[PDB]
């Protein structure tokens, strides 16, 4: 029942341990600010090892309760913690680390107080030791602290954070380290700053070596982090698993797990052709098309899927087998029905698109055509050009969409009787006047194919088509151009 720390004695801290055990001594010890900060000077200054892990120790007994807490806090511990975060017994580390981890989750202003002391750069540097459980608490603490600071995510990055993160998912098998790792992994995959860092790193390939995991909710925060990194990342080598992975995910009765899924997909098949062959050649249509059907009006997994399967349809050497794809596995039908109500506009804009690569295969013409996209294109045209003539999706948006897909589907005579017999030409002819590039071109396009045919083009000529066409000659863009001049010959 003391109070008194003599120096070159390990005899006071060693009996001090031995009575924070006890709770009846232990409270006495956290009810006096005397000897707590004495225990901390001891700490931060004793080359004696034995004494360091012992009076660490006592801290961590105190950081138990609520009042033990306050103790540390009020009495400097944190700085004193943080000092001892460099030191060389393990021992010791555990404690200052555990101790720290409880200040972090109780007591109230300990975050801001560890970032001051330097917290965050001397935990980032304990992410290279070998001890599952020692790395499990100090990526806990990272997270915490993490979570909705900026200002502590831009140092952990300047600190090496992401790399060494990475390392620990591509290197470690313990689940609750792997959990709390990838919820720091997920808190900075959100910064502008920490997410192409953690792309360099190889933090898709790593995290995608998780996604088969038996516990989900490690799978679902690699999902979640996956689904922030993915987006606009630089090209990388090493996804062939990962993105076979991703296409068996799209199976899953979690919706969660399906909606990161398609989500993931989308982001890393979008101009990138080396992704969308893989992801094709693992059945990637077949399993985005089922998702679609079986979302139904979800509109939170059939957009990222309607924008995978945009992508898969375009632009790569199996473009054209992906096309035909879609139709062989039902999924025409399906496409021009989420044109419709209550269909919101991203995903009506991105069914367009769909839509405008699925007819560039000759085979899907007059499915698309029976299906009726040609009607609902033509309305959406309409009432989209009209809105543009009176924040999310911009109206000169759908109607660049649109025309595009009836310039396409205007490529098969039949199409082109329903498309001129809808009374498409006057508006067609007014979207050349057009301020804007893209939709001058789709319109001289669609103009172009529906010229081909002789009574066309006398339509076409009587709207007064010469005088804007003649104009667009001369167009800085050479398909605007291009296009002028074909509809203009064919009259």
């Amino acid at each position: 029942l003391n109070d008194e720390d003599q120096v070159v004695v390990n005899k006071a801290a060693v009996m001090v341990h031995q009575l924070s055990k006890k709770e009846a001594s232990r409270h006495a010890i956290m009810r006096s600010p005397q000897m707590v900060s004495a225990i901390v000077r001891t700490m931060q200054n004793t080359n004696d090892v034995e004494t360091a892990r012992c009076t660490a120790g006592t801290l961590h007994n105190l950081s138990h309760h609520r009042e033990g807490l306050l103790a540390i806090f009020k009495s400097g511990g944190i700085p004193a913690l943080v000092k001892m975060l460099g030191s060389p017994v393990d021992s010791v580390l555990f404690y200052a680390i555990t101790t720290l981890h409880n200040l972090l989750l109780h007591q109230e202003g300990a975050k801001m107080a560890v970032r001051l002391a330097g917290g965050l750069q001397k935990m980032v540097a304990l992410l290279n030791k070998t001890n599952v459980k020692f790395l499990a608490i100090t990526t806990d603490c990272l997270q915490i602290l993490a979570y909705g600071n900026q200002e502590s995510k831009l140092i952990i990055l300047a600190s090496g954070g992401p790399q060494a993160l990475v390392n620990i998912m591509r290197t470690y098998t313990y689940e609750k380290l792997l959990w709390t790792t990838s919820r720091v992994l997920k808190v900075l995959s959100v910064c502008s700053s920490n997410k192409p860092a953690i792309v360099e790193a190889g933090g898709m390939q790593a995290l995608g070596l998780h996604l088969t995991d038996p516990s989900q909710r490690l799978v679902q925060n690699c999902l979640w982090t996956l689904r922030n990194l993915s987006d606009a990342a630089t090209k990388q080598e090493g996804m062939e698993g990962l993105l076979g992975t991703l296409v068996q995910l799209l199976g899953s009765d979690d919706i969660n797990v399906v909606t990161c899924a398609a989500g993931i997909l989308s982001n890393l098949t979008c101009n990138n052709y080396k992704n969308k062959m893989m992801v094709c050649q693992v059945g990637g249509i077949e399993a985005l098309v089922r998702t679609v059907l079986r979302a139904g009006d979800r509109e939170d997994i059939t957009e990222p899927a309607i924008c995978a399967l945009r992508h898969l349809t375009s632009r790569h050497q199996e473009a054209e087998m992906a096309q035909n794809a879609v139709r062989l596995h039902y999924g025409l039908p399906v496409v021009v029905k989420l044109l419709h109500p209550p269909s919101h506009w991203p995903l009506i804009k991105a069914t367009v698109g769909l839509i405008r690569n699925l007819a560039l295969c000759p085979a899907n013409h007059a499915p698309l055509r029976e299906q009726g996209a040609i009607p609902r294109l033509v309305q959406l045209l309409v009432r989209a050009h009209q809105d543009t003539q009176r924040e999310g999706v911009r109206m000169e948006e759908i109607v660049e969409g649109c025309t595009g897909a009836l310039h396409i589907l205007a490529r098969d005579v039949h199409n082109r009787i329903v498309i001129r017999g809808l009374n498409t030409i006057p508006l067609f002819v007014q979207l050349l006047y057009s301020p804007i590039e893209n939709i001058q071109r789709v319109a001289a396009g669609v103009l172009c194919e529906l010229a081909q045919d002789k009574e066309a083009a006398e339509a076409i000529e009587a709207e007064g088509a010469t005088a804007p066409l003649t104009e667009l000659l001369h167009s800085r863009n050479e398909g605007v151009a291009t296009y002028a001049a074909a509809v203009l010959f064919r009259m």
